[PDB]
Order: C-alpha cells, then sequence, then structure tokens
C-alpha cells in the first residue's frame, strides 16, 4: 500500500498552476494533489509544523479548513473528497517564524491598517534540536505501517526539508519537490523534480567507500547497468569521446578483486592489482575530464537532463587505488597482509602471515610449487612451522582457532545429552584484536628477517 | 584547511539581526558571515546559483557587488576580511525563477508605479535533472581540496538545499541552517541549527541495518557513548523511567554477537542468542514508549533540546531480531548456518556445515567434548569425515580451500626465482557462490538425515 507524505508550508499565498512529470500534468493549485492524482496513494499524511497554525481547539481541523478556504477563494474543482482521506500530523519546528492564529475551527481575520490580513504578529520563537524534529517525524513515518513511501518536500523550511529527507531515506522513499521560486500567477506550468536518485547516489558512494575500507564486495553497488543504458539523445564529439570511455569501465574487475580479498584468494587478487592499476588510471583521466566538464557546466548543457551519469559513483570507485601497490607478487601479498590488518579481518591476516614466509623462503631457493611433493616447499614449510612453533607459538594457536571456529577441537566445546553446548575456551576478543593489530606485523617482519639469511 | 560552503540566495531582503551558537554571538544579516567569524575558515565558497543573478561579462562579481551594496546601505562595520577574500562558483538550478539582472557590478534599479527595487527577469525555462545539479556541486566540492568541510544550507531552494546536503554528506561536512520563515525584523536574536547529527543518524542507521544483513559488526555504529552521556535536566518521572531503561540497553552484546558470528565463534554466538532475545524484547517496549512520546511530542518538550537520543539508532538495532531463533544450541547453530549462506560468508558456512553434523552425532550418543581424547567424538568425526569423503566429496574440498586460501597446499600456486606467483587449481567466484548458495544446504540436510539413524 502506497503512502504520500507532504510538508504543509502555507496555502494562503500560492495559486493555480500546471504541475507536470513524465509528460503528464494535473489541473491543481497545491503540489500534494498533483502527485496524489498521478500516483493514487492509499494514505495521505499532512505535516503541520507547531509554528504555522494554532487553533487551541484542533490545529488538525484548522489546516483542514485553511485549505478548503483557499479552494473557495479561487473556486476550485474537487479538493473536498481529497480532504476527507488526508490524515493530518503535527510536526515540530525551530527558529523565529510567521505563526498564524486560529479562533475555533477557522483562521481569524485582522483588518490591520490598509489591506486584509490574518493573525501573524511576532507569533513564534523556539530553540529545538533538529534530532528532536527528526525523531518526531521518524515516529510518524514508522507508525503509518506503509509499504511504499512517497515524500513531497515542495513546502517547508530548508531545515524541515533536509530533516524530512533523512527520515524518508530510512523508509526507501521516492522524494519529490516543485521548485516554486516566487509565483507565476495563472497559466504557468511547473515541473516536479524527483530527488530519489540524488539520495541513492550518496548512499551508494558511502557504501562503495566502505567496500574498499573493509575489503568487502557485498557493500559495492554495481552501477554497471546504470552505465550500460546511459546514452543521451544529444552529444558533442568531446563528450561522446569521454562517455564511451566511462560507459566501458570494468567495474566487475573491482568487484572481483574485493571478492578474492574477502574470501582469501590472495594469489589471484595479487595478480589482478596490475589490471586494476590500469582500470583506475583510465578512470582517473575519465573523471578529471568529467570534472572540468561539470566545473564548466554552462558550456556543456547536454548532460542538463541526463540522470544515469553520476560522478560520486565513479569518484568513490577511485578509492580502490588505496588497495593497490607496485612490485613482485610477493611484495604485493606483503601489502595485502597489512590491508587485512587495517580492516579487522583477523583470520585471513593470520593465514597470510603464516604462509607468506614459506613463499618468501621458496623464492630464495629458486622457486617451487606449494605442494608436499615439492622438496623445496617440504623443507621451507618445516623451517617456517618449526621456527614458528619455537618462537611465535601464539601466532599458530590463533590462526588455528580462527580457521576452525568455535565448533572445533581447537575450542573443545562440550555437547550434552539434551542438545546444549558449553564452550571449553574463552573467546579472547581483545587478545585477537590486540595480537593482530599490534604484535603480528612485528612478528612477521622478525620471521622474514630470519629467513633472509637462509 | 577549513572551507565554509554556502548558498548566497538573495541578500537584498536580509535584515541586520544577531546570531548565536555554542555561547558565541556574531551579528550579520546572512548566516554565512556569522559562521565565518566564529569558525575562521581558510577558504569561503559562495556557490552562486545560475537563476538569481544574470550579468553579461562575468556575473560572479555581480553578486560580489550585490553583497557589498547591501553592506554599505545599513553601514556595516565588518565585511573587510570576508569580501575580496571570498571565492564564488556558478551552480545550476531547476524549475521557474529568474531575478536580478546586472551591468558591470551593482544591480539595475526600476521605478514602475511606486518604489525603487531591482527589476527581476520573469521567464525561466530550465528543465534539468537534479543529478546534473548534484554532479556540478560535487565537482566544486571535490576540487576545493579541503580537509574540513562546513556547509551553510540556510539559504537556497528546498531542491538545492537537499542536493547540497547529499553532496556535503560525501565530504564529512558539518551542516548549518538559520531558520527564518517570514520577516524577523532588524536586531533579532536568531540561533543557527546544526544538521550534522541528523545526517549522521541516517548513515549510522543504514550501516547498522547492513551490519545485521551481512553479519559484520564492523558496520555497527556503537551509540553506547551517545547513550551514556544522555542526561537531560528537567524530565518527568515517566520520561526518567523510560530514559533510564534505554540508557542501559546492552548494545555491546549486539556488537559482540556480530563479532562472534563474523569471526566464526559459532558456539558463543548461539549461546548469547537468548540474552539478546531479552535485550531486544526490552528495547521493543522502550522504543514503543519512546514512539508514543515523540508522537505526542508537545507533552515531552524536555527532549526538544536533547541531541544524544536518536530513535533511528535504536529502531535499526531491533533488526538484530532477524538473527535470532529459539531452541537447543544445535537448532540455533542450524539457523546460523543458513544466515552464513544468506550473507555471502562462504568460509564460515562450510566449516559450520562440516562440524555441525559431528555435534549432532555427539548429541545422539549422549554427549561429549570436541577433543581427540573423547571416544564418542573420535568416531563421530570419522563417520562424518568418511560419509562426506564418500558421498559429498565437493563440500570437504571447498571447505579446505577457503580455510587455507589461495597461497597454500590446497591451491598449489607456484613461486618463481623472480618472485612472480601463478595460481594453480584456480577456483571461480561462481563455483563457490553457486555451490554454497544453491547445493550446500540440501547436502547438509542429507548428511543430518543420515546421522539421525546413528
Amino acid at each position: 500500500m502506497k503512502c504520500l507524505f507532504y510538508i504543509a508550508g502555507d496555502v494562503s499565498n500560492y495559486s493555480i498552476v500546471n504541475y507536470e512529470l513524465n509528460g503528464q500534468t494535473q489541473n491543481t493549485f497545491f503540489a500534494a494533489h498533483a502527485l496524489y492524482n498521478l500516483f493514487k496513494p492509499d494514505k495521505v499524511i499532512a505535516l503541520i509544523p507547531d509554528s504555522l497554525v494554532k487553533d487551541n481547539v484542533s490545529d488538525e481541523e484548522c489546516y483542514k479548513n485553511l485549505v478548503i478556504n483557499r479552494a473557495k477563494e479561487l473556486n476550485f474543482a474537487g479538493m473536498e473528497e481529497f480532504m476527507n482521506k488526508v490524515e493530518i500530523r503535527k510536526i515540530p519546528n525551530v527558529g523565529i517564524a510567521s505563526a498564524i492564529q486560529c479562533e475555533n475551527g477557522a483562521p481569524k481575520k485582522e483588518k490591520n491598517k490598509e489591506g486584509r490580513e490574518v493573525l501573524k504578529r511576532l507569533p513564534y520563537n523556539e530553540k529545538r534540536s533538529p534530532i528532536f524534529i527528526f525523531n518526531a517525524i521518524y515516529a510518524i513515518f514508522k507508525d503509518e505501517a506503509c509499504d511504499e513511501y512517497l515524500v513531497d518536500l515542495t513546502h517547508g523550511t530548508n531545515v524541515l526539508v533536509s530533516i524530512g529527507m533523512n527520515v524518508g531515506a530510512l523508509f526507501n522513499a521516492k522524494f519529490y519537490s516543485a521548485p516554486v521560486m516566487g509565483m507565476p500567477g495563472k497559466d504557468s506550468i511547473v515541473n516536479i523534480v524527483e530527488l530519489t536518485d540524488v539520495v541513492q547516489a550518496t548512499n551508494d558512494s558511502l557504501m562503495i567507500r566502505s567496500s574498499i575500507e573493509n575489503l568487502d564486495e557485498r557493500y559495492f553497488k554495481d552501477y554497471s547497468a546504470k552505465l550500460s543504458r546511459l546514452n543521451p539523445t544529444i552529444f558533442e564529439e568531446e563528450e561522446k569521446k569521454v562517455l564511451t570511455r566511462v560507459k566501458g569501465t570494468d567495474v566487475n574487475v573491482v568487484i572481483n578483486f574485493l571478492w578474492n580479498i574477502r574470501n582469501g584468494f590472495t594469489v589471484n587478487a595479487v595478480k589482478s592489482m596490475n589490471e586494476l592499476k590500469n582500470i583506475i588510471n583510465q578512470l582517473e583521466e575519465d573523471l578529471e575530464k568529467l570534472k572540468s566538464f561539470y566545473k564548466n557546466w554552462e558550456e556543456h548543457k547536454n548532460f542538463q537532463g541526463e540522470t544515469l551519469l553520476v560522478l560520486s559513483d565513479l569518484d568513490s570507485t577511485l578509492k580502490v587505488k588505496d588497495l593497490l601497490i607496485e612490485g613482485n607478487d610477493l611484495e604485493k601479498l606483503n601489502y595485502l597482509l597489512d590491508l587485512y590488518i587495517k580492516a579487522s579481518i583477523y583470520d585471513k591476516a593470520l593465514s597470510l602471515a603464516r604462509e607468506l614466509p614459506v613463499a618468501i623462503c621458496l623464492n630464495k631457493v629458486g622457486g617451487g610449487m606449494f605442494d608436499d611433493k615439492n622438496e623445496k616447499y617440504k623443507h621451507c614449510n618445516e623451517i617456517v612451522t618449526s621456527y614458528l612453533r619455537l618462537r611465535y607459538s601464539g601466532l599458530m594457536e590463533f590462526r588455528n582457532t580462527l580457521m576452525h571456529g568455535g565448533l572445533s577441537t581447537d575450542m573443545k566445546p562440550n555437547v550434552d545429552k539434551d542438545g546444549n553446548i558449553t564452550p571449553g575456551k574463552i573467546v579472547t576478543k581483545n587478545k585477537i584484536e590486540d595480537f593482530v593489530k599490534r604484535e603480528l606485523r612485528n612478528y612477521f617482519d622478525k620471521i622474514v628477517n630470519f629467513l633472509s639469511s637462509a
């Protein structure tokens, strides 16, 4: 079931216009109705700020009438069957504001000196926390028990619109706003902007940045499809050049790189680091071009209506450069070890710390396969394992524990007659954390320094 | 290098008022100015929207001057360090607007019937995608090469303020807005809201929800400290009882649960399932109370200045319920197995898939410790290990491969004298993904079904 939320703003000012989206318009005066008529939401929620409108009796009914009174001053069609269905929720606000009074069920008047006016004279000053407003709006949103969320940010302060945005963001809301910018009077058409793609673009980028940070590809948003269907109707020879370049950037290689690093295919990931260096070096110059293009945006108005191309998605992808290093595969794996310590992926860091000295040893002796049939390996492993069980006894103990997990001979849990397990060792969250993140890099360098002589 | 970013909008309608924030009071008509004084930003970016100014040779100074002209008009004592040391950048806009048209510095006046205010252009056919505006603003933000980002959203349209916020979110920007809404009058005590916490609150919630989805405590934002310093001054008894309840919710248990699930301490993760069922059941009722509190926010005006309590942080924590099940530790580990398949954590799923049948066997034979000294275990393991080596050759091969990783005897890579390494048995991302996510559960159930007979 669809749900449409809107910010009340002020209905007394604005007039009749032609609100349009997707080549379809509506004959109305207020933003909310145009969207309502086009989308057919099962519920419609109004957000009355505590400042604007104060009835004493029922602020909920006062606005309900304030709307009908502006409909009858322009003699509009319908808007009465609409009003019955709308739920009206009071929302807080902050700062000085033009607060209008309400006598019992309708706004009182106020002759003033010349014209005709309502009650609006030094009616509001209030200091609030925006998180309070946030919580209040969140509460309303949560309790509506909606499936599809639709938000109208047309009216209301930059503070309420921004707050309303962040709330809606947590309900996967489609955001809409009609840029007013004064008033056209009658016979003017207004285009409703959709601010959902901008909100997704930013989450996508924050998530993509953590994929790299925490070596986890499950957080990387695959904008390959966004790029594949990206093809505007009008384009110059310089912009067609760069858009064809961006359209074919191998994002899947970046995703695969993360998948290998995550699942511990350390050898495969290290071989790629060169391919990726080239992928991101091409993306860097594609992006620098796209940047001067958007820095001098007025010369390039072709992208003016294009949605699918978003800089943040690509720029956030360039962070994968932080995962690459130059050198031989052994030097690349050495850096990968550090990366596994930085992101707190303890198990992969330990296995790499314990096996990398064997591959180092195998290089010193001219090379060989990581097989028990290989003589060079057979002894290299024996030296590492033994020097490794003589000193650095702890490293192996941890690596083992983490490899097998809680349900294993290394943890010695006890299964009872009934079906309940009682552990046999204590999960030392802090000696793992402390050992890996502090001592282990030193314990590896000390090992590697020892086998250099070999 | 601190960089203050703000939307100029119109300076002609700004009254000379006073600004307060964190015990510091600066008096300027526009918020940016005030913000400059107390923050002392190394750079100041004006972000001039295209619609509000229109000049032939270079409008970037038209505004430059529009500001200076409104300063000398009411004889401002400051503006010296601000002006001539402020950058300006041209930014796009949507809908219908158009305003101030200028020559070579200063705005063009008009007489009409009565008055002497600047003639504003009326047509504004600018239909452009918000993502375009987003990219254009992003470009400006990226290229300033700033360390600390500060954004002023007090000025600007609901579309620009929202777009500006999503950009500023990607630069770890402290957001500020001075709520006006109507004419406030010269020399008015107006304070500026900080929206940074609302923007963090939402990212924190999206991340917390992911931490639960992907069984990764690295994504869980620990709001324990936020909750520990949460002490409002005036609070009614009903408010104090509920706030003391929330203030002492064991978020660390939720974090620990995720840390164990992530690092494969499967027994401990399952043991604490019951504790957490109670933690979240207590949180559910605290949250339901906190909800009606914020639904009837007009009655709980004690929290209106409170910034440390955030509903979204707690509500997102309730998602951890999706990780819990009821039953004996064996039934609890069985669910944990599927959770490991759902989140694509292949390594832990396989280990649990292999060892869980052993513990299942151990239960049938009256119980025993997961030690080689235990006879019941010794043979249970032998049956499990053999049946898999017999019927499920595959599982045992993948489990082994993932435990040791690419650089090991299970992958057989080969080291060269140069140090270049080539992967051996080379296993594909889709071989693993498909096996685990498709055939792995059925294969477990088949093993489990067999050992029931034992």
